[PDB]
């Protein structure tokens, strides 16, 4: 409700721009030391994303610990989130022994290999079943088992294994095709239709190790979905919209890994993702399949 009758002041003022430069300005600085070692810069895919020393995803290898990735700790909320850049053609061993070592359960992948004209990601998971990958480095197998490719996104089912001990695991994979870089998704109907298809499967439950968000960078739509999220937990506990502060959720995430949400209209969607979803949250379960017939997942 209080978020709400921000969002229409600070639209009605035109004042987003200034909104979002306050957060920027009070956000946290902390130390990112290891990331900027000379060993690790083919580690980074941009020179000025780096995760802080503090909140870092240590990979468990006494070799080189070192991975582009962030444990994003929600202590009110009780999610944790690791935040992560696209992987490079020499981390994708990391990244699948990263995803196995926090027992995690889903990646979402929020950007396209391509975009722009440029390789935004590796080609990290494998696109046939016949053709699976092996992370020599890592001694790990990832096969791809199935896909449901719908209009503006796909889900796959792949199988982790390690082949040391021979365990294998299901990861679930949640890709988005159609939010571009530095843009707010098309609509927050087909956004929150996604982030509910991630929520349904189980991939968020405080069971598993903590879901992997990624885009290219790692900041910019993977913050704008990890916010989305943790606000509608937040309201969800208590059952009280009008108690989450988004600006200060999301000062709160800034903690733990810099730049999250990168321009002022994706903190703008971010309030309108949040307001909508709301409703599903307090009990009009209904709206949940307005945002799927809107986001014509089957055309
Ligand atoms: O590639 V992301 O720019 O949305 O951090
Ligand atoms: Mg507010």
């Amino acid at each position: 409700m209080e978020m709400e009758k921000e969002f229409e002041q600070i639209d009605k003022s035109g004042s987003w721009a200034a909104i979002y430069q306050d957060i920027r300005h009070e956000a946290s600085d902390f130390p990112c030391r290891v990331a900027k070692l000379p060993k690790n810069k083919n580690r980074n895919r941009y020179r000025d994303v780096s995760p802080f020393d503090h909140s870092r995803i240590k990979l468990h290898q006494e070799d080189n610990d070192y991975i582009n990735a962030s444990l994003i700790k929600m202590e009110e909320a009780q999610r944790s989130y690791i935040l992560t850049q696209g992987p490079l053609p020499n981390t994708c061993g990391h990244f699948w022994e990263m995803v196995w070592e926090q027992k995690s359960r889903g990646v979402v992948m929020l950007n396209r290999v391509m975009e722009k004209g440029s390789l935004k990601c590796a080609q990290y998971w494998p696109q046939k079943e016949e053709k699976e990958m092996i992370f020599e480095d890592t001694n790990l197998k990832l096969t791809l088992i199935s896909e449901d490719i719908k209009s503006y996104y796909t889900v796959r089912q792949l199988e982790l294994e390690n082949l040391t001990t021979q365990e294998t695991r299901e990861i679930l994979h949640f890709h988005y095709g159609n939010w571009p870089d530095q843009t707010a998704p098309e609509s927050p109907a087909s956004f929150l239709n996604f982030l509910f298809k991630v929520r349904e499967s189980g991939s968020l439950s405080p069971e598993h190790g903590p879901v992997v968000v990624h885009c290219s960078a790692g900041i910019g739509r993977s913050g704008t979905f990890c916010l989305a999220d943790t606000c509608l937990l937040l309201m969800d506990k208590r059952k009280d919209p009008s108690s989450v502060d988004i600006k200060k959720v999301l000062l709160e995430m800034r903690k733990f890994r810099m730049g999250l949400i990168q321009t002022a209209d994706q903190l703008r969607f971010s309030y309108l993702a949040v307001i909508e979803g709301a409703k599903f949250i307090m009990g009009d379960s209904s709206v949940q399949d307005q945002w799927k017939e809107l986001s014509h997942e089957d055309l």
